[PDB]
């Protein structure tokens, strides 16, 4: 599986994930005047005001 | 602007872009013995071995 890993609304970049990994993710939260966005391999558990989208196809976490 | 967002050869689906966006895109790349296609809002620049289409009208990125 390969996933995007760029931040914010940056031009897209991709990374390969560890063998068994089935998900890519996009986390979003707010800070002062805007959103923050984090993208990578996996689907880490979130809490306390973070939202996350997880998907299961290559480069899906746009 | 609205753009298609479906993958692959799926039936077309659409999303609404941010207010200032002017482009839609379709991106294709090779994945072993297959191809993957992504669609959405924006126009990432061409780079090695990706095929990129961009256009400027609603749902133009078939
Ligand atoms: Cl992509
Ligand atoms: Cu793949
Ligand atoms: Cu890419
Ligand atoms: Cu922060
Ligand atoms: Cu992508
Ligand atoms: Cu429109
Ligand atoms: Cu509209
Ligand atoms: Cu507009
Ligand atoms: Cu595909
Ligand atoms: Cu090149
Ligand atoms: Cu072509
Ligand atoms: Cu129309
Ligand atoms: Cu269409
Ligand atoms: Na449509
Ligand atoms: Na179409």
């Amino acid at each position: 599986l390969e996933c995007h890993n760029q931040q914010s609304s940056q031009t897209p970049t991709t990374t390969g994930c560890s063998g068994g990994e089935t998900n890519c993710y996009k986390k979003r939260w707010r800070d002062h005047r805007g959103y923050r966005t984090e993208r990578g391999c996996g689907c880490p558990s979130v809490k306390n005001g973070i939202e996350i989208n997880c998907c299961t196809t290559d480069r899906c976490n746009n």
